[PDB]
């Protein structure tokens, strides 16, 4: 009997051990959680229905966000096992590699745009709707995972800056729809974390040592860190909060210049 | 011969006599700048012509965002007869009425929030790609137009909401990329306007009576405050500023809560 | 054996038990921590030692924020008892009431001014530097209450607007200041509560309905929210976040209009 | 006879050509209006009295703002004069300089704090006060001067950050409360210029380095590109306009990072 004792999450979004929606999953089921899980596509079934089983789950569920009926058939299915649930964590963005690398002007086409809004900023939205019915059940909350190039520039983060300020309005036009009925929706913005959200891009090591350097406790911010604040907003001590894109980024994004 | 004294500004989004683009066009013309035009459509290349002509141009080109040929095109077309342009008038924004009318949850599908991004935030940054030689010439700047609907929950506004928060980080985005070759890129955000923009949308009367008791100024803009304000950011006097968004709304922004 | 086990923590401005400071110290007791009060004046030590009884403390010192030397003095008997502190609660707000009541440009004087900042901001800054010695010897936190006020306009909030501002400019100085050393510094924007801070304001009443029909969950928020909050940042499942204004107002501030 | 043919101007913090109120003077008249000033004390008498012939002006009165009467005398002075006023000019900051120097914490005391609010805030609200008849008579504006310090850690800023915001705040209180009355408030957020406000700043020169890179134009502001800024607030052309605060700074608030 811990502080998640008896209630339920969704999670999308493990690819790996080292992910952020890994984190969290970990987080809530330190606290007494029951988990379901969703994968992309066939190749990724094998290593999640693997996670899922390392957190006594067998409920993993086909879902690639960018097919309409995958989605609703995701909620469907879990409806027959649960009742209502109470969370849904969204922990999926995505770019075409090209557009986050190099000059945004030159880079930036419209297929580019278009993957990078409809798989990191629709699909919360989309997610939501599909949840609504299982959500209202037990007044549960959502949660997604945005990032301050939505605020301010960083270097090759390009369209993907975009599409997370489009996540961040997402999120206050859904906490002001489903407020009504119960329904809590707030963001963490994590300060940048090695995962497979890394992989192909140069500048990252860079990246993450200027991190260090500039943020006010010189030092970067991981999973265990992420998952934490996540279970804080998936809990009753989140209850006065909504529509909030919550910073968990070791202070970070309060520094306008660092001792040079 | 005023400010903007033998300066080329080309201006998308004329479409009525109420367009905060028409209100752009008057000031800048009025200041001594040379104009030209583009139209969305056939429909519309009567009227334009027509603006144009009331603006003593000819230089009027088809451009609708949605198609990359037409972008490039236009700017192709115009480079006939300036070698450099002063700025480019980004002022067009659309989303399918339908997503604009109800609760955001239910109504916001993917085509819908496809087209509000594709063509009200993905637009202007191909517009800069296509303008750039052009403006790398005498360095010009870019301007687009958003509204606050992007930072707050306004009922109705929806996906929009989402655009123009992507929009603003386009923005900001544009200015890190262009910066180098002294191309500035702003935008307006401007209190609510009754324009062709307001058309199908039932609540905008009351909508636009609740601005003017919050406002500070206790009164609505009108497209001459926002024409005068794009103006300034057209200008020399602008020269140090650019990644702004500049707040044309009468200081609405500023209040949580009025005299109730 | 709780969250707080074996934690220590100072909490400054109980007043009454509708106090935000009764509310956090009630959750931070309800998770095993061991607590410290201080008290304003004479008039109050009474009801604070009843108080901290109440929560099994012994631990209650005066410290009026306007002398410097009742701040280095209840650190100083406080470090007679405690080898070090997991994090310092300062929920301080103080303007003289002639400044709350009328028109901002009117009533704003020198002295009201003073004071307000003072109090309200300047101790936040003064206890701190008191409470390092302690706070570093366990790489504790600190935490503050503000109020949205700061950020935009209410009614005659006036100069308390502006001493929040400083206070909330406060939290990011002394985030970046006290990081190397691992202190986390943080505050909570709490929604509006009728409270001894409301004890004098014409227009309470007024503005609590008005922001239980604006608010996206449509009701005020309780002490024990702001409470769980306040713990949340007092607890190791905050270790990433720093230099943070955590809105627990019910999504208050998300919304630009509601429904007239 | 330019943009401002006829208007009338206060101008607060002239202290030498390297100052920005100093280039906002030079816009100001370059476009007609007749000026005004005022000087802190006997030993910057002289040196104000020539600028002000330099502009073509008569009217120069004292004004320590640290001194209630010095206030209320300079404008009840200036009425004898003027029967309207079209615009104040608040470009005056001071904190004793031990403030600004090293660690926040350790070297923010109480008096330093309360000279940092009391001159760089209060100052504003007190102006703005006084000059109500005279600006109320031509529907004039108030413009001040501040600085990013107020939302983002500079190192050595420390207190001047907190009365940076407090001003801000005050901005957006007086816009409410003189709106009314159709009084403009604004700011410009000037990015960092060498003037007599770098003294004895030792950190200055690797400050302004570091902003040239950073910046997204790559190079610094001048007191020119300001002076425009303030001319367009001042203007019929920012009628639309209040409660804002406008960054002069080449973009540089908008960077999270630049190219290491
Ligand atoms: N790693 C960081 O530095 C960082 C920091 C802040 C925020 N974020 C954001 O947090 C979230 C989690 O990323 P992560 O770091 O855990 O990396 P990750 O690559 O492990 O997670 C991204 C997930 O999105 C999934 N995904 C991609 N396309 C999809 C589709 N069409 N349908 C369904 N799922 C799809 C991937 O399978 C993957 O599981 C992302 O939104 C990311 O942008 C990352
Ligand atoms: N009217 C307001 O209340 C208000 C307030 C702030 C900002 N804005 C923004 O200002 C901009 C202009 O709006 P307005 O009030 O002047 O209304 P408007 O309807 O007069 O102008 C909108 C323009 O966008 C053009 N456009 C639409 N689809 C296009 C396409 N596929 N290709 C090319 N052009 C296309 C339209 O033809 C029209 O010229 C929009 O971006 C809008 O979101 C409007
Ligand atoms: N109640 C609300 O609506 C609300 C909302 C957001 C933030 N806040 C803030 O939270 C804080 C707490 O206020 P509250 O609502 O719990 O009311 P409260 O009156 O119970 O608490 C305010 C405290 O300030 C103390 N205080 C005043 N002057 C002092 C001095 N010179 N020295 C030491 N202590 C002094 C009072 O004793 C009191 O304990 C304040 O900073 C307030 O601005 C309040
Ligand atoms: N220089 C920069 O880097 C920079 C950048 C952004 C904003 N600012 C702000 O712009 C404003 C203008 O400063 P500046 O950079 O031109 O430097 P400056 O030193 O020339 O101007 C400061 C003025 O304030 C006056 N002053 C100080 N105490 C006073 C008092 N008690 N009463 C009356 N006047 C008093 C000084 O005499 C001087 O005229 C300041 O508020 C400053 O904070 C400066
Ligand atoms: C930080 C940071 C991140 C981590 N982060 C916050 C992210 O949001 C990751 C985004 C991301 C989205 N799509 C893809 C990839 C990464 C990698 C490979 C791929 O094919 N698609 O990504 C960056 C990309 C460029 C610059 C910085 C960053
Ligand atoms: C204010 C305001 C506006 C004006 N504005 C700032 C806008 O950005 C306009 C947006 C818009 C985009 N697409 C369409 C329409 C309007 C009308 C009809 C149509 O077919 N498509 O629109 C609103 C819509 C709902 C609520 C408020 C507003
Ligand atoms: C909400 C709200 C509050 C609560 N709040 C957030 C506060 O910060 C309270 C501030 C406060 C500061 N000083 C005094 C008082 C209240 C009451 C009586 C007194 O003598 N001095 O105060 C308001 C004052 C005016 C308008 C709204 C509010
Ligand atoms: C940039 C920058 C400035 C310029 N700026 C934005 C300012 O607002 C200036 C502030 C200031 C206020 N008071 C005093 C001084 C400067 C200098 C000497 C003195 O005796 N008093 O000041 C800094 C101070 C420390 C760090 C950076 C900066």
């Amino acid at each position: 009997q811990g502080l998640l004792a008896g209630k339920r999450f969704l999670i999308a979004g493990v690819a790996s051990k080292l992910s952020i929606a890994y984190g969290i999953a970990q987080a809530l089921h330190r606290e007494g959680a029951e988990l379901a899980f969703t994968y992309p596509n066939e190749k990724l079934k094998k290593r999640v229905d693997e996670f899922a089983e390392q957190f006594g789950s067998k409920l993993v569920f086909p879902c690639d966000v960018a097919v309409d009926a995958e989605i609703d058939n995701a909620f469907a299915e879990l409806a027959k096992h649960w009742d209502g649930v109470d969370g849904v964590v969204h922990s999926i963005g995505f770019a075409p590699a090209h557009t986050l690398d190099g000059d945004f002007t030159d880079v930036t086409d419209r297929d580019g745009f278009k993957i990078a809004h409809d798989i990191s900023a629709y699909s919360f939205v989309a997610m939501a709707r599909a949840a609504k019915p299982l959500l209202q059940a037990r007044q549960g909350c959502l949660l997604t995972l945005t990032y301050q190039g939505s605020e301010r520039v960083m270097p090759n983060y390009n369209v993907m800056g975009m599409a997370k300020a489009s996540l961040e309005a997402g999120v206050r036009y859904l906490a002001s729809s489903l407020g009504v009925d119960g329904i809590r929706v707030n963001a963490i913005s994590a300060g940048p974390i090695r995962t497979l959200a890394a992989s192909g891009i140069k500048s990252f090591r860079k990246m993450l040592d200027a991190n260090e350097k500039v943020a006010p406790l010189k030092r970067n911010v991981t999973i265990e860190e992420v998952g934490n604040a996540a279970l804080f907003l998936c809990s009753p001590w989140a209850s006065g909060i909504t529509g909030e894109i919550l910073y968990v980024d070791a202070g970070f994004n309060t520094v306008g210049m660092s001792q040079s």
